[PDB]
């Protein structure tokens, strides 16, 4: 029910979070062509697409992504790589919230998200605005998959309303805070959040409802199954903050799904 | 290019080469219904399908694998696991051949993979035969991919005209040994091998042509990228030993290729 066009955004932006894990840039300097392994990220590569920079365990939370410069799409795109050890990350992920009033009064994230964000943010925002001055009718698209998602979501409400629009494309993303931040990014100005889940991955049910969070809203639901196809008429836009009924089901979820975004993510063949 | 029919089979048994893999088989007892992690075999958990016999490390070349009754399909399937570290075993891969004249005259095999079989061959004659003398009406299949497909197609050259056809369905199977061996594959009464490969996969380039290789006629090339679905239209029949312009062509390899047969294999989410 998705147009065809976003549902080719949502591809696109699945595969820019792709290649935060499986992109051939260990030393990769600026004006490096975007390639992945395994067909992770065709559509990136057919794109006149570049590394503007590229980090590694950066910050106090160790955050890992890289700047792109899409002369195709016109995008600028900041892209955030989730953990390098997914069922670990799951299976340690603790649950403490912090205030951050500084974002969205009576707020409260989680605790390492947050922090790893701030870490970073006054370096990033540097270099997201760098690109913007140099290409001002770009679009800026924050994205990422699993950890990177909820870096992504936290990096997009901090920078947003600054003079240009951030949309966010987020791929099982983890709750990021309390029903306030919910709230928030449900009508933050200035820009989109695309908050992509599918089946019954475990990581958008985490951390629990129970822990004092929330999620966003809406939600597009990806109802094909895992290794399956993605078609426009298997993605469910689904309103409501802690809807139900999309990824927030009351059924036993898994982490195989975690890793199926359109295609392969969070690993690399 | 090829039936309906016949892409089902080449699809159901891709599913029981990766059932190898990814089947919940640890110290699994006979009788267990065959299940799988990561949806790596929907059409085999469909089926009225059960272990007869497991098996991990047997033998001095530590074969793994199982033996599965298919009472909807009406199949015996002996099922060949590859290697647990295919990018080691690939490095590692030794070319060495040896006389199997007890196969066929003037046939040579590979040293490790017919070694291997040698090693396990009486025990799973018997589990064969035993399901055979349960089942006679059920089709005697053995498969595998990478290795296993190997292992699927050396077990198959050795235990047919014994009463009972054996067809064999290997995935990404390297050269198993010399031009008389691959001849004799080609011709060989008492079942149909289907050799089947993809795109550019490395695995069934090695051992190399120069140390005294050759493929059976014919190959099932797949001409769908890594990570896309397969349609019937995207399998091409390719005759002649050592043909070239299926998978046998002078382009770059890669390890990603070998993993996606109609689906995941060699991996489980
Ligand atoms: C880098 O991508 C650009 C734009 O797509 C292309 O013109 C150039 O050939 C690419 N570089 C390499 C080394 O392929
Ligand atoms: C085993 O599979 C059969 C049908 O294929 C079914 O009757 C039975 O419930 C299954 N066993 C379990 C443990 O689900
Ligand atoms: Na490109
Ligand atoms: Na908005
Ligand atoms: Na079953």
């Amino acid at each position: 029910e998705v147009s065809q066009d976003l549902f080719n955004q949502f591809n696109l932006f699945a595969q820019y979070s792709a290649a935060a894990y499986c992109g051939k840039n260990n030393d990769a300097p600026a004006g490096t062509n975007i390639t992945c392994t395994g067909n992770a990220c065709p559509e990136v590569e057919k794109a006149d697409a570049t590394f503007l920079y590229s980090f590694e365990d950066s910050g106090v939370g160790d955050v890992t992504g890289f700047l792109a410069l899409d002369n195709t799409n016109k995008l600028i795109v900041l892209s955030f790589r989730g953990s390098r050890s997914i069922e670990n990350w799951i299976g340690n992920l603790n649950f403490d919230l912090k205030e951050i009033n500084d974002i969205c009064s009576g707020c409260r994230g989680h605790d390492g998200f947050t922090s790893s964000w701030r870490s970073v943010a006054d370096t990033l925002r540097q270099k997201v605005e760098d690109a913007v001055r140099e290409h001002p009718d770009y679009r800026v698209v924050f994205t990422g998959h699993s950890l990177g998602g909820a870096l992504a979501t936290v990096a997009g409400a901090d920078l947003r309303g600054n003079g240009y629009d951030i949309d966010v494309f987020s791929y099982g993303a983890p709750r990021v805070g309390n029903r306030a931040f919910a709230e928030f990014l449900t009508v933050q100005t200035g820009g989109t959040l695309y908050r992509i889940t599918h089946t019954n991955d475990i990581v958008p049910r985490l951390p629990p409802r129970e822990f004092g969070y929330s999620h966003s809203s809406p939600e597009y639901w990806i109802k094909s199954g895992t290794l399956v196809p993605v078609t426009r008429n298997d993605i469910v836009k689904i309103e409501g903050i802690d809807a139900t009924g999309g990824n927030n089901q009351p059924n036993i979820p898994d982490i195989p799904a975690h890793l199926w975004y359109f295609g392969l993510i969070g690993t690399c063949l």
